[PDB]
């Protein structure tokens, strides 16, 4: 019994974090085969960053400009180039705990591990969800970009977020691990804000059913819904939509409890309209939607 | 900025998990140098449960009667013996990659991670706190026995929890790494049943001096309390006394924020009285008391958001 917000074991992972320093900047870097993936940002200065010409800050460097640092050892880069947003150091030795892995640019709504590093070393490892503003709620400070997110779908680990920013509000931005943004972020000191969030729907339904799988069942009734009645509630109480995509993918919880979604989704609309009434859902006063179904299935079910 | 829930990475655990089996029952075990440790009841059926003679049990095993396996490697077991409600097995092989490593029993309030593993495969990490009830709130299915608790503190690894039960009401019982549980519970099926749960107050400050830190201050206000007057409340609500050596342990925490810990402690008594007012304190709409001091310290900055 019990459900607990849970990361991926990031062992994997911690074999491949590497301290990258540029001038007076020191980050960390992914060091996969013979390359070292970094925030492109590491070359700016200050100044720099205001208006900054990539192109042309990379071109004056040399590769004997960039100090890469694996725990005590330090990797030679015999090579330099840039995609997108991140910067691609080739390094003389292919990193022996290379996993397996690919890079996968994950959806709004879905949850990731994030292992936290400073100066190449790891320091802790949370749960996270892409937000519906394409933000996350992280817990980073200076010295922290270069970390990254992941999930693990067998042996193979799937990295899909590297950090690069914190916004005004407090929340984090960053890119995928081709070195595009999530979200509508760019690399300079200009202003930028998170967008209005949304609550993820399906997520909060994950976790209804988490919570009657694990025995907490007050908020069930004997009412039903459809998709549409739903959905005008949803957009009312600032929910994302449920679609019919998503009452497909939480059919194996439908199924191993014996609650309809549209059934729970009754039973959400309740909350919604009327609260809580002093009463908790799986120890929390508040809806929870950084677990996926997936996540649900997998932490009420024990894969490994 | 921002506040989470955060494991220690668990890596260096990760390389130490195995699986244990004795009979028809596989759980997971603690592989270091060349000692295998498990949970002493691998060894019984459901039968033996009420009332186990370990001991006699374990005199008719032999060394071979235990199949380890590492990864994809089985190893050889050379060595039997029990310490308290742990079995050592001793195997023909050291783990290479054994870390540095202590064994720390820990007391009620402190946290640590936990690496859930099933057939000696790790599956999740997460952070727990030690309930002054001697429980914990894990999340833990049948073949989870074995799984370990852990706090990394510079490269040193001290292990402080092994799981061996869950608890009727949902709640999680188990060992330090010398075999003795926390709390006054037995590896026997008996009616056992957790205490009552207090909330453990120390830590619901330090997560008030981490909302400050972070540039929250809407919850404090212009008094003050005596620690008596302060325990007094306290109790009525469920909570753990406030000792001295609490107020010591949050003055670093006092010192960077300006607020004096008796200041906080009459925030904390309002918050108790008033609740939120449909407001959050980091992300929270109930008080967190699974944070410490340390956690604190080394998660936040060391400069406030003033
Ligand atoms: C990542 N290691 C990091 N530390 C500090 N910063 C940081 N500080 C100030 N401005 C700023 N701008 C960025 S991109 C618009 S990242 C950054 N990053
Ligand atoms: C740990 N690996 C485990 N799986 C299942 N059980 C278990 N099941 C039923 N009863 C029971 N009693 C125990 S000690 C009193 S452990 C256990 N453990
Ligand atoms: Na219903």
């Amino acid at each position: 019994s019990g459900f607990r917000k849970m990361a991926f074991p990031s062992g994997k992972v911690e074999g491949c974090m590497v301290q990258v320093t540029c001038g007076t900047t020191t980050l960390n870097g992914l060091w996969l085969d013979d390359v070292v993936y970094c925030p492109r940002h590491v070359i700016c200065t200050s100044e720099d960053m205001l208006n900054p010409n990539y192109e042309d800050l990379l071109i004056r460097k040399s590769n004997h400009n960039f100090l890469v640092q694996a725990g005590n050892v330090q990797l030679r880069v015999i090579g330099h180039s840039m995609q997108n947003c991140v910067l691609k150091l080739k390094v003389d030795t292919a990193n022996p705990k290379t996993p397996k892995y690919k890079f996968v640019r994950i959806q709004p709504g879905q949850t990731f591990s994030v292992l936290a590093c400073y100066n190449g070393s790891p320091s802790g490892v949370y749960q996270c969800a892409m937000r519906p503003n394409f933000t996350i709620k992280g817990s980073f400070l200076n010295g922290s970009c270069g970390s990254v997110g992941f999930n693990i779908d067998y042996d193979c680990v799937s990295f899909c977020y590297m950090h690069h920013m914190e916004l005004p509000t407090g929340v984090h931005a960053g890119t995928d691990l081709e070195g595009n943004f999530y979200g509508p972020f760019v690399d300079r000191q200009t202003a930028q804000a998170a967008g209005t969030d949304t609550t993820i729907t399906v997520n909060v339904l994950a976790w209804l059913y988490a919570a009657v799988i694990n025995g907490d069942r007050w908020f069930l009734n004997r009412f039903t819904t459809t998709l549409n009645d739903f959905n005008l509630v949803a957009m009312k109480y600032n929910y994302e939509p449920l679609t019919q995509d998503h009452v497909d993918i939480l059919g194996p919880l439908s199924a191993q409890t014996g609650i309809a979604v549209l059934d729970m989704c009754a039973s959400l609309k309740e909350l919604l309209q009327n609260g809580m009434n002093g009463r908790t859902i799986l120890g929390s006063a508040l809806l929870e939607d950084e677990f996926t179904p997936f996540d649900v299935v997998r932490q009420c079910s024990g894969v490994t």
